[PDB]
């Protein structure tokens, strides 16, 4: 571990870098890690890369805030510390985030969640049908980004129309527009129930929130989701045989994609975690993409199995900061795996992955496919 | 003031609208601005457009905060609400804003205004050789833009291999994080090593952002500007450039004109009344200094461009605890410019109409086209 540098992204630029978590499980399941020239703010940081560890710090967010803690400006829960911090939902600590996490579900109606899915049905329906059995084309550009961008658009009452102004971004001007005219005239989307409820910074940074949500943390469940089963192609042919096992698969592709593998918290008071003294103010930095191959909870942890039961990932973590859109990314992989299982029972990756260079995201840039 | 939306950005795309501030003075010098579809957020503010009560606002920094009041999360000093309030020098209250802005002048030491000048000289001289006399071209572009630049980046001790990173800006990010992790490992004799080896990543973004902004936006401007008005009055340019003495009355008779930093807003922390009007803590108080700096009641024959105006008591770099630190700079920059355009040309043409920034936070020209003779 002396050796590793979490923080260097050149250690990601592969893939999420298992050999070196398991390293860091077997040696040091909570240790400080010291900064290096790549470590943000110049400052160490713990580390937590085992299951149980890592959720004794998702579920004390009194301890572990999302916010800041001792003498700290401000934190968050990247590494870098921002100023953000306190003012989106994720990075929020109670009484606050309990309430706003009120507003932002209240949005999210029956209605809303029918019209995301008759879209979303139509448009993988579409992609599909479009495409040229054996010919190969890029997934993640022509099909993977597409499809969550989309359901982002309806959850955040983007008129179809002006759905460019968010693609060609993957935009602060249209974003205002889009947030007054929802004052003015309030409408029956997210982004109306959180405008007239908070500044237009704070709504700016939930419009992105969501906006990563889409464009990238469920883009990269679906893509990875792709080369998972082109990987296993025996449990290919199996899940496409009986799709009564697509909810038991979903949760195995999102356990072995983690998409967003990291979070940081800040110590609000001493205390003692995996026998580590962590003081008031210090960063904490957990990695469910490490927690989520942890064979102390996970048999066979570095095995990708469509059977896997239980399943109790963290990929959409844990406890009072749990997913809001987790059943709507849920969504999004059954949709898009029936359609494309339905249809194909052979997918060849022609080229190898390009990954994003990231230990925030876990996401692929590139993966070109044929399809038969 | 009914009719009129100073949150249009539309009524800004021509340069700063004089005319519906003359408007504001007369009927209401201080008056609740109702807020309208283009409002940053959807919140009403106190707008105050005469420079009595301008100087007031800015004169009071515990009553008008830079950083919020009353029950409000977070200000600043633009409408909008942003949360790097707190955060970056100029939207910071006592006492951490003395502590920060002491540190910050610390660095403006003599041999670093020597190392700006000796390069500013060089490369002014190097830019006027090589215009071509008559042949029209984008003085923005190639002239304003480049001097101020090249400030900040000795100002921040940016390697002139790596200068690139910020032209092209005006990727970033990466390489300002690279540049601050750098001065902490080897402090260097610049800027921001100062401010570094005294903060967080961000704040230390946000203050090479503040500086940036302070060079290839506002100092520009004020540059491109002082073309645009000597070009409009050649007589004073002629006697102008028969005797540089004048340039130092001249240089800020062009920042009171140019306004380039045009208004400001604040946050009343307390109960208090400005202009006769009651004001109420959380509040936002928005100034014009682009609009103070025009005020009859203060400077004769307001709306004229004079270069031997005296006195000119202007707010175009501020006044009280937040006066711009890089003032010195700014007329440094603009001095050598119009030494040496001066020296060589007589005549500037503006060929195509000014194209002007949106805005009604900077007063700025994005493109020029002058031919000089
Ligand atoms: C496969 C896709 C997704 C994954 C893996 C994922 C993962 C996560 C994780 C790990 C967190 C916990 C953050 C923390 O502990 O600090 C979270 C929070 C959150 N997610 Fe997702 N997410 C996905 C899709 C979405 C979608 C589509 C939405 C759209 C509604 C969404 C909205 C949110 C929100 C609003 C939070 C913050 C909740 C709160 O802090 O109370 N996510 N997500
Ligand atoms: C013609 C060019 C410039 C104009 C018109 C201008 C204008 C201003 C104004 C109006 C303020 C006051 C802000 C407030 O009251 O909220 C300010 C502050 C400031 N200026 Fe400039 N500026 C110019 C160039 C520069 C340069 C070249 C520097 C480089 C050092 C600079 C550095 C700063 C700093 C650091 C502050 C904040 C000081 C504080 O908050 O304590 N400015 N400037
Ligand atoms: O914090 C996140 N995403 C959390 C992890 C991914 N995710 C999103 C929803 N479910 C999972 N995104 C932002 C995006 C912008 C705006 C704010 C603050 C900075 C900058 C980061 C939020
Ligand atoms: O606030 C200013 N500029 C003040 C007026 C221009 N100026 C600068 C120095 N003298 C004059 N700029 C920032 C630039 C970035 C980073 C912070 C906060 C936002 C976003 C705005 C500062």
């Amino acid at each position: 571990l002396s050796g590793i540098d979490l923080t260097d992204l050149d250690n990601f630029a592969d893939g999420f870098p298992h050999h070196l978590f398991a390293i860091h499980r077997r040696e040091a399941p909570v240790y400080w890690h010291r900064p290096t020239e790549h470590t943000p703010d110049g400052e160490g940081f713990w580390s937590v890369a085992t299951y149980a560890e890592t959720l004794e710090v998702l579920r004390d967010p009194v301890t572990y805030s999302s916010v800041t803690g001792g003498q700290r400006r401000f934190g968050g829960t990247v590494l870098q510390d921002l100023p953000v911090a306190g003012q989106v939902l994720n990075m929020m600590d109670d009484p606050r985030h309990t309430r706003i996490r009120r507003l932002v579900s209240s949005g999210l109606t029956p209605r809303m969640i029918r019209r995301v899915e008759d879209d979303l049905r139509r448009r993988a329906r579409g992609l599909l049908d479009g495409v040229e059995p054996g010919a190969p084309f890029d997934f993640v550009v022509e099909i993977a980004a597409e499809l969550p961008m989309q359901m982002i658009c309806i959850l955040l009452g983007v008129p179809e129309t002006d759905r460019h102004w968010l693609f060609e971004a993957v935009l602060y001007t249209y974003a205002l527009e889009l947030i007054a005219g929802k004052r003015a005239e309030p409408a029956d989307d997210m982004l109306s129930v959180v405008a007239n409820a908070l500044s237009d910074a704070e709504l700016y940074l939930f419009f992105h929130l969501l906006f990563s949500a889409g464009a990238e943390t469920t883009r990269n469940s679906i893509a990875g989701g792709l080369l998972a089963l082109a990987e296993n192609p025996d449990q290919l042919q199996t899940l496409r045989s009986d799709f009564e096992l697509l909810p038991t698969a979903i949760e195995e592709i999102v356990r072995w994609t983690s998409p967003s593998p990291s979070k940081r918290r800040t110590a609000s008071r001493a205390v003692s975690l995996g026998g580590q003294p962590i003081e008031a103010g210090q960063k904490v930095v957990v990695w469910e993409g490490s927690a989520n191959r942890d064979p102390s909870v996970f048999d066979r942890a570095d095995e990708f199995d469509i059977t896997r039961k239980p399943n109790p990932h963290l990929g959409f973590g844990q406890g009072v900061h749990y997913c809001l859109g987790a059943n709507l990314a849920r969504l999004e992989l059954r949709v898009l795996f029936e359609e494309l299982l339905s249809r194909f029972g052979s997918v060849r990756v022609v080229e190898p992955a390009e990954w994003t260079r990231s230990n925030r995201h876990t996401g692929i840039r590139h993966l070109v496919v044929e399809l038969r």
